[PDB]
């Protein structure tokens, strides 16, 4: 059976750059997938999108829309010390956290800083 680590690495293989919002989304998708025993469908959806000619970025967003565990799912909250701990390639995708953020609306995660600040990661 495909593991969360296996799948993260497979997805990362197709992504350009390093520590982009799409890299964070891969983490988020694999963790929620793991916890709902859905890694298989997620992998199958990812592969199928690639096979139809979609970009890996599109394939990842399609997962959030087509795999039912992401339906109106709130972004996970990732605790960090400061804004500088968030990778460089994500910094410009950080926003004030909206009302009702959802992963299937492009809110990948919410970072919560030691000092209580919070930032949503938007695609
Ligand atoms: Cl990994």
């Amino acid at each position: 059976d495909i593991s969360a680590k296996d799948l993260r690495n497979i997805m990362y293989d197709h992504l350009p750059g390093f520590g982009t919002a799409f890299h964070q989304l891969v983490q988020v998708i694999c963790k929620l997938g793991k916890d709902s025993n859905s890694l298989d469908i997620i992998h199958a959806e990812f592969q199928a999108s690639l096979a139809e000619g979609d970009s890996p970025q599109c394939a990842l967003i399609q997962i959030t829309k087509r795999v039912p565990i992401f339906q109106d799912a709130a972004p996970p909250v990732i605790h960090i010390r400061s804004r500088g701990d968030i990778p460089r390639a994500c910094q410009k995708s950080l926003r004030p956290v909206p009302p009702s953020p959802a992963i299937d609306a492009g809110w990948v995660c919410v970072f919560q800083l030691q000092d209580g600040k919070t930032l949503g990661l938007k695609i």
